[PDB]
């Protein structure tokens, strides 16, 4: 299904270190952050994303619609430029995110009971999975 609607609580965290440090997320960040359960609000409405990260400490807001590229300055993560798209492969709903890391975005599917998320950036890959709240 295309549809990642709902309060998404987060099962497992995979290498989310090593994607950090692909960031250039400081030390002290990456290490708070790695050991932190996230919770994820989705309210997807047509190609209309409305969308919150949210942990003890962290917070991250990202609104999108699907097939408008748009700017981005990810001040509270790395703090760069980049031009984002978000745009369905099949079930995948998969986000580009162009600039100067390469291999930059990432990708989030529906299976079963669970949305799994797929951070990559450089050589390095996150893989998350959430169950709904």
């Amino acid at each position: 299904t295309r549809d990642q609607n709902g309060t998404w609580e987060m099962e497992s965290n995979e290498n989310f270190e090593g994607y950090m440090k692909a960031l250039d997320i400081d030390f002290a960040t990456r290490k708070i952050a790695v050991r932190l359960t996230q919770t994820l609000v989705i309210d997807q409405d047509g190609d209309n994303f409305k969308t919150k990260a949210t942990s003890t400490f962290f917070n991250y807001d990202v609104d999108f619609t699907v097939g408008v590229e748009f700017d981005e300055y990810t001040k509270s993560l790395d703090n760069r430029h980049v031009k984002a798209l978000v745009t369905w492969e099949g079930d995948v709903l998969v986000c580009v995110q162009k600039g100067e890391k390469e291999n930059r975005g990432w990708k989030k599917w529906i299976e079963g009971d669970k949305l799994y998320l797929e951070l990559t950036c450089g050589d390095q890959v996150c893989r998350q999975v959430f169950k709904k709240k």
